[PDB]
């Protein structure tokens, strides 16, 4: 197997790696439900498709579904 490390890690980088994920994701969870997937196997892409917009957005600059939704709160950081 490969040992060693796996590339580098950036800010502006790992972006571009998240967008195609929002994007396969998103059909993942499409061919689930289209394929009468077991409820507990569709859910866990489920959550993570809802993780991976935020962590897409937020990274850009553009809050988590700030005006989506009402329990979803911008919920800024403080430190």
């Amino acid at each position: 197997g490969s040992s060693g490390s796996s590339g580098t890690t950036a800010k502006p980088q790992q972006i571009q790696a998240l967008m195609d994920e929002v994007t396969k994701q998103g059909n993942i969870v499409r061919e689930l439900k289209a394929q009468k997937a077991d409820k507990n196997e569709v859910a866990a892409e489920v959550a993570k498709l809802l993780d991976l917009k935020k962590q897409l957005a937020v990274a850009e600059g553009k809050p988590p579904e700030a005006p989506k939704g009402k329990k979803k709160k911008s919920g800024p950081s403080s430190g």
